[PDB]
């Protein structure tokens, strides 16, 4: 399985800004942890990582995934979760499993973070576990894709 | 007349995804149908087609149209219809006729599709006719631009 | 094809009142223009025109259309667009194509004009083209009814 | 007892349109069933049936009932339930028992059907039993009018 | 001056129903009082009175007034005040002074009576004076029409 | 047929408190009246009555009904109608006919009583007939269960 | 009869500012016109005029009116109409007739002017007649106070 | 570690009702799967399982957990997620990690399921993975409790 | 006088959890303080204390109070204040004085705590005084019950 | 301790107007009762009483209290409770205990009385006990100020 | 140029209360800083400073400014920004430039501070710069008044 | 100090489109005016100017500023002010002073312009001064950065 990991606006600043709220582990470190989760698990998974601050680049990437290459997406759309009907539509149209991850619990913050157009379009959502959420999503994606093969 | 046809996020997937809702005619096929409508009508129209998943590329394109080249725009902003005040402002500022087209009837879907900032900025709106909407928009634009010349 | 053209409350005052907003072309003139569109197109269309200020007369007329006589409706429900669930239900129940036309762009006026119960019930909606909208609707209806025959 | 049965907009299409939602029993058939309920019950009831798509005709009829002739009303105002403050006022002013019936459960459909101005004005409301609701209303009206005589 | 007095749904029941709220003076009595106000004032006014429970009949009547006959309207639209965008549009389009009267203070009742589409379209509104409101409206109309002549 | 009659919070106080609004007939008296309706009708119905002030006891009881014993439920959830998504879900999951009864017209009281999650989940709803509503519900349930057998 | 005329915030600028919207007749001129209406009518009325930009001074004045001196109030609370629950309470507590006047039609302006706490507390409201509204209010007050004496 | 697994209203019907939406795996089967996840992982975890349809029993259980016995809770509050401020407070007061699981994606259903008072009180939330969500929660809890020990 | 003191969900954790917000005085300590207030005052009061996390147990207890034993209730419904229409109805139906106490100022916290269905049903409400509120309520209840005896 | 008792708009009319709702005890009588509560209690309290219908006079008075003279405020802001952010800010800025009292239960009246900006700024709120509320507030203030000294 | 500086409710407490949020610079100090800005700039400006906690005194002052004396106003209406339609109207009617200043960023605080009726009436608004905002406003006013002279 | 000036969507059209609302001074002219303000002031400021119609390019630029090069940002996000939570987050995360400027008063336009996510994230906001706002922002930034150095 190729699994695409899409990281949205501002995620590249992880570990460098607002450590109180988002922690001290960087985005690159999360990606190395995900690799280690696959390698140590001997999972038949190839991870591709992609970060961007552009809505259009997320949509382009999701559309790129219409192919025999990629079998699922794990996405943290950042602030676009709450605003991007376009990304939500791209997810709906992807026709492959998509899992949404948030570092924080978006039910427990400002009112404007409670809506997730993208999350509503995803099969499942994981929030509030920090970096561990991405490993949870990896566990879940492997299990989903194996279920679909069976 | 040069008429610019702008197609927004996800429109490039037409005919390939969710055929139940959006049909089996591709974006390229719609564009060939529009050309055929002009050629068979002997209309003095040059069509330029542009698709993008980027809000900023739509705005750049609309601004590009401030010129003796282009006389009107037919636009399907996709999901940005409901979210993009920036595109709505660009339309307001274009100072040339703009017609909004939607494949679907955005009054008859989710509540979040009912608002169209962009449509409110356009002279007219056409929705719910599938690909035929673009030919309706072409008919209308030709008639508007001929009225303005008179 | 028999196509029924239903014009709602206040439409009979067109061309005589508020010309700034609704123009100087009368309702009778629009109807003659629609005929000319059919005759010059050699379209196999018989138009029937009906105007009324009564919700109940619109519903009676729509129900009248349950028959081998009429194959589609083009309707401008006027202000009843925003208020009449009853007309919306009649449209839903008609089981024939219905197209809604507005002279003005009802996305670009008072907040109370944005809701269209009737438009949500229609296959398609055309707004903001003035009288030309009715010819667009005629073009569209002919194409829809020909598609259904095929 | 004279009991007036008022059937609102679109009810005359019952059994002929949207059978999935509203069933295959016609309005005339419901009225014959109500008669049979009275005759087989030996109830001292004279039914008068009235259907109309006009709000004003419902109000005129309700006002007609200010008389020694009619002792109660069973009404299905159709879509006017949700919109007609005027009919609600007529009901309030009738000074005789009025029972509202809906074929469908208007709590379980679109948000715009949940409000019933007319139902709020009625003594009681019955919804979601299809045609049987009218017999329930008949049972209830007989019992109410007998209680009032005692 | 011909002044048209339009009385909306349920007004014909005045004095006969809910006397606690609407009083014991009938509609016919109000009309005789208005005549007496004109006659005793030696006002150069011809009153025409019209009551109806039909929205469409109000609109037809208002349109009838597009003429050298009638110079102003005093209207109590009843419950249609709160619902009828169509009547509000007819008033806007009338191009003659229109005054709205309510017997009751519609600011001091149910929340659903607070909106008056028709009142917003009228030059002025009078509410809460019972039958006296109509004489106030007559005083006002005479003064307005005399100001316009000067 | 076994028919389960579930009476929710505060119903056990009927006839003892607030007689102006809820009447002077006790809950036990309503239950005896329902029995008499069955016995005098020679209906093949076994009634089981259950009252509780506990949401969880209502849900437990509804789940108890997943069995060859009980064929339908008549429920007055009291105030839980407006609040209990859990009871609404239990009703949805019951897979047997459920009818909601209210003594009062919950469209005609405080705004907070207008929502009925439970009523939306029920096949039908009866409100505003006082104790008679339960007999109406019994009539209806017998007719529904006989229709299902046929 | 002593009639107190209370003029609220900004009314003292009438005729001097925004003549397009509020006209060119000053507050002092309106007061002289009201006197002339009484004198020419030989009405047994003593007018007292009071203008202030202070909510507390309006309330003090209204309370001052608890006395054999003053029999009614005509009030234009200006912008306090929309905000002042305190003035609304003072009006409720006055136990004498109070009539609210607005120069403009507060149904036809900004959304924030539509609410009138004070108007809801008044017996009647007059709006949209400019200065003439005050004479209408005077006519009405005389008639109300004469009715109360009878 | 003792981990308490709390299952709320209606969860005991899993696998027996509405399999389309909630699947065919029973609650007991999920619990055996969780045990197998611990046993096969050689995790130092003792699971305690508790299901109830009572809000008060959930709160009692959570309070029971104030002790050296239990170190974390995995909870699916069912419909109480959307309604129970009391359970949310109990979670806040527990002073131990709590993870919320939903079988379904509560962002993608009825509007009334979008609010989760309980989820906002939890450290993290997992939704839309069916039974697998509970294993994800187990993975997460073990990792959280191990982090806290370090 | 027997005075029933009802303490709702989570109150039994007082003094043990979240001392910053709710203080360090336990529920048992508050109850001993209330006794001391009665004993030192030589008040003719018998206190009965009852805490529960169950809505149904509160309602059962309130209904228990329909008797010559208990003359008033002091209640802190906890989180049920904001949610429980059922408890509010039980209070309305109790026909004895009920006083609501909150430790905290529920006007000064989350928006979801501002509504108190139960408080609206109570004669009076005391909030924000911590444990002292219960003594204030005791002072008040004694004075109310003595006034009723006179 | 000097305790300032501030009474807001309309409170000076207590006992003279609307006795049904606000009772027959005057403001002066409440103040004498408060004195008697202090004198009979031998409390070391000096009361200062201040009533005004002016928002600005309340704010001036509260600011006056920034001094060694006054140690706490008991305030009934009347209708300004619901409207005055300015008074709420003055309370926040006072840096001394402030208790809000309402005669009536402002949770149980019009929707517009439910918001209390001032109450949210106060340490505690007492409502619905009539004049007794002020003695409750006095009891509470003495206890608060004694706690602060310790 | 005479420039009037109006400071609203509570501003006189600046530097003495809540220094964390509003700083330690007093109102008098801000006024001396503004003078120094004019003197050091050799600006042809005469400053007049006015602080008050009374809405009516602000309106009186603004009206005072209708004169050859004063050419512009810099205003911080304090909490009246969010509530005072009357002050907003006075500003609209002033017919001279008015600039609104807030010490804090009123977009970044409580929801109830986001609305500024007064700010909407002003030419420009400055917020969130503390005392420096007043010097920014002075810079701006000088530039505006010089532009108007040219 | 390096100060970054970020200009958002559509700002590049300034002076060329809608001069009535946005004036005739171009963006390049504003930038030259800002330079002149620095040069004539002998301010130790290096301005960098950046305009874009892309949300992602604004975020990239803001992140670019995490460096010893740039010390503050002046931003006009255009229409993204009202929509872009992503840009608001980037501003929050920048950890350097950011000032928002709008040419127009966004409190005085369409309702949809009133929300500014970005402005809420900024230290301060300036609106309604046209091009002068940018010089005000420059004055302010210099003063802020000098205060931080001290
Ligand atoms: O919790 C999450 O994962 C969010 O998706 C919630 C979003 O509401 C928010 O915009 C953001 S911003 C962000 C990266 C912040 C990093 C430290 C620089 C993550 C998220
Ligand atoms: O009906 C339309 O034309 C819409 O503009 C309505 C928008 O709400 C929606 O986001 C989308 S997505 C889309 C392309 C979908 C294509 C099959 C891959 C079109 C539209
Ligand atoms: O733009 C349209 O076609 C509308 O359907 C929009 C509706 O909101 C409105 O009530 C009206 S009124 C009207 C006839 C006005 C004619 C000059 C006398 C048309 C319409
Ligand atoms: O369920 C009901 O009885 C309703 O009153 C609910 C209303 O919301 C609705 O407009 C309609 S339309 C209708 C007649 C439909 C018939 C098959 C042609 C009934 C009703
Ligand atoms: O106060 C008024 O004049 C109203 O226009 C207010 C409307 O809200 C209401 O529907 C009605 S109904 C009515 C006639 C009632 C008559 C005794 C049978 C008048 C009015
Ligand atoms: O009208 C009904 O049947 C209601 O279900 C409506 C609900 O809103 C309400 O909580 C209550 S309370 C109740 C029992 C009251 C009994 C005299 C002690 C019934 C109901
Ligand atoms: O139309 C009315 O009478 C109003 O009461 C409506 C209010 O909304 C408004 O604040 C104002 S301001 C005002 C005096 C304006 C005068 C020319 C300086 C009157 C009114
Ligand atoms: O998806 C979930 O896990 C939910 O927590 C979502 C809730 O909104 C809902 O009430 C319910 S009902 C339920 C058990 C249903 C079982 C088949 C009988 C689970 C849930
Ligand atoms: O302030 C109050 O008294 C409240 O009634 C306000 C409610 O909103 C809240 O749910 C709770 S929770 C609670 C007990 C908390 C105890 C330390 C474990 C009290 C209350
Ligand atoms: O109940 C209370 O104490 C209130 O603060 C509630 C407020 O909403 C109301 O404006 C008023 S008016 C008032 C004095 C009324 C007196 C008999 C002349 C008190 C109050
Ligand atoms: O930030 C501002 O300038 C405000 O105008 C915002 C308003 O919302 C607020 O009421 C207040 S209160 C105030 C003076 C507070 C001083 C330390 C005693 C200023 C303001
Ligand atoms: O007033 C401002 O500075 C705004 O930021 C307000 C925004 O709501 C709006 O989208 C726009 S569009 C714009 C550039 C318009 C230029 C003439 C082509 C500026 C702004």
């Amino acid at each position: 399985m190729k699994i695409l990991v899409i990281q949205g606006p501002n995620l590249n600043m992880l570990g460098h800004r607002d450590p109180r709220l988002y922690g001290m582990v960087t985005l690159d470190q999360i990606h190395e942890i995900m690799q280690t989760f696959v390698k140590q698990g001997n999972l038949d998974v190839e991870l591709e990582f992609f970060q961007t601050n552009f809505e259009g680049e997320i949509i382009d990437k999701i559309q790129e995934s219409v192919g025999s290459d990629y079998e699922g997406i794990i996405i943290n759309p950042g602030a676009f979760s709450h605003t991007s009907i376009a990304i939500a539509d791209a997810i709906m149209l992807a026709g492959k499993p998509v899992i949404e991850v948030h570092l924080t619990n978006i039910q427990a913050r400002e009112e404007f973070r409670k809506n997730s157009y993208t999350g509503a379009a995803c099969g499942g959502v994981i929030m509030g576990f920090g970096p561990l959420g991405y490993n949870m999503a990896l566990m879940a994606m492997v299990n989903i894709l194996a279920e679909m093969k069976a």
